[PDB]
């Protein structure tokens, strides 16, 4: 019964309370992270209990290897969390063509691109454990407000990876995605910490809690998505 | 305050029971609503005195502020409400006669939503005093078709209403989320679920720790039902 | 081909712009209308030509009087558009139980019960031509904002009796709704008359443009079920 | 001003081959972006020189600009831009291997998503002059699964996203909706229609007067199949 998760994204903001909450909550974890320093962060804390590897989701090969390093370690994979992401900034489409469509690359290779990479990676060992995958959306998954449209196009596509990868792989494996928003003025009116939006990522990958839970988003988002 | 305190009506059979049981687990002090003597003494021989228990109908007003009464008085505050005690319709077709329509949408919005209206209505000075939180359970209905008729799927659909609004209304000092469970006791996972399966996001969102951030949310969990087939 | 269609709601608002729009369309109508003094505005435009009951949709045998009245004098009947509705003021949560309680039975007696009831009197004809419902839903059946609970619980339970009697109802009978809002400050800068939102029940009425729809509910809301 | 001018993407088949007859029948003044001569042919063949037409490939943002600048020399200004184009994935499933997935997502994100976001740039500053509308095709996918593989579905969401974000940012100048057709050339309503059958929600969307309210929307038409089976 001994659990292993696999987190992109992991150096810093959700990603990084992530690897902290499912450590604390008996995971083996192993850790996708943009740089040495964020590797470092992650060694000072836990020493050498994680397999980290320091790359880019947008790579393939980055990610079958932290795959690889994962099953070598820790033997199997139970949950993939495919997290890493970023902002277009509210890039406007009156922009210039050119900084639109490059800025649109990079948005949709991480954003979406990297889950469908990561998950790839994943789903020979996802399928011997029966296990789950957890992506991170967004606030901009359901409301405006948040982003430009590129990000907001971004996060709706990460819905239909929901749907539709929770339909295509049940009954073995189980897919669902966590919403977070204004995060580091809601309608409850505080920003929260990334350590207060993890508890939905745990349920969502647990085998016990969550073995009934498919194609299911949670918004953890102050109440963003409905009003301001 | 360390010590919390939830209210549980539809308590005495289904998910509702399984409430009770998991959150006395957890460590809450629980009252419950239940319909009966005979779900009462179920109660009772599991959990001899600890609980706070009323018999009746959540369709009656005095009842639901009863059960709040009874709660406070013996535990001093509440810290969640849960709205959950529901009705089915029998897949009833809208060619019946409208005599059977007209009674039975009665039924049927009377429990599965007017009723969770007067539960909070109840609840809430209490709630602000705490700045608790609200969970409703609304259903698969409330998302796809094919798991009732239109009445229960109107008003399934209807919580999800109150949960919207009642989220946004009563921010930042009261939260308000939803539990949709489905296929209980053939999903795309395969297997129907026992009650005792479906438990967890109540109690996410009831904890102040790791719902705190969360309103307005509604959880799914229902084996993909609402995906489809 | 001549096409049949009855309306409640239809002495004020969007219901007599519907009956305007229809008549201009070709349609035979038949109109449910609250009192005489709007039965009177009615006949002043034209004249006899419509079958026109004056009661309350809360009665059903005011409800099976205008499908009667409708049959006996156009013959038939080919779509039903379930329109009367009323707003409930804000009413807060926190009101006195006396008063919650009473305005919800309202509400939803108007509101939900009343378009069971019309679409229960209107069924038997209108399987009859293979027909359609249509429904006034609303803003505030997506988005808060625009009224009290009562309101925007009544108005997704709209929502609901959509998809349920849509799925039901098929092959045979086709279910759709409108979801007008902001009319008589939207991101569109205006707030539009009742004349400007009536286009979406002409294409869902339609036996030749809404031959394919059904299911489906059509926003005409100035984007307010986007952001404010 | 009366004359009104639309311009559509995806036009040389399918529902965009339609969309062209029905806005000519409409009274439109109408460009065209066709993907290769023979599309150009059946276009010549019915309407002669009424149109204005561009061969190429939508994937290239010069291209819309063409089909733009065209459309002001011939006709004076530009009243509707539809973006339409649009390419399947052939039900891809994700146990292929990655040099397969990866190729293919490359061709339906740049011709389903990346490419509605050229020719709505390319057609802004023209849509601003005469404060017009844009209706993008998004799909029954957009909202339900079994109609594709992941890629395709996610493609399908991305344009919602799109719809949502572009008329919030856009308004009050510009309209921005969205159709949804689905089982086109089995659904609840027993039968698959023509593409000439689902034409009537872009009439409305484009419509000055009939859809001067209308932003932020997206119409399904498609026989019940969001619903189920």
């Amino acid at each position: 019964n001994q659990q292993v998760v696999s987190i992109t994204g992991a150096g810093s903001g959700i990603g990084l309370e992530l690897v902290r909450s499912f450590k604390l909550a008996g995971y083996c974890v192993s850790a996708l992270v943009r740089n040495e320093e964020q590797e470092a962060l992650l060694c000072n804390e836990f020493k050498d209990a994680l397999e980290i590897v320091v790359g880019d989701v947008r790579d393939h090969a980055t990610n079958e290897k932290l795959i690889k390093q994962t099953i070598d370690r820790f033997g199997h994979l139970d949950c993939f969390i495919a997290n890493a992401g970023i902002w277009d900034y509210m890039l406007n489409i009156e922009e210039p063509w050119e900084k639109i469509s490059s800025s649109f690359d990079e948005i949709f290779d991480i954003n979406v691109k990297s889950y469908f990479s990561g998950i790839s990676a994943a789903l020979p060992e996802l399928k011997k454990t029966n296990g789950s995958v957890v992506m991170t959306a967004s606030v901009s998954s359901h409301a405006v407000g948040g982003g430009g449209s590129c990000y907001i196009a971004s996060k709706h596509a990460v819905l239909g990876m929901v749907k539709a990868l929770a339909y295509e792989l049940a009954p073995e494996i189980r897919v669902n995605a966590v919403s977070p928003g204004g995060t580091v003025l809601t309608p409850l009116g505080f920003a929260a910490k990334p350590e207060d939006v993890v508890a939905p990522y745990l349920l969502l990958a647990s085998r016990k809690q969550g073995k009934f839970i498919t194609g299911t988003v949670i918004s953890i988002d102050g109440g963003m998505a409905l009003g301001r």
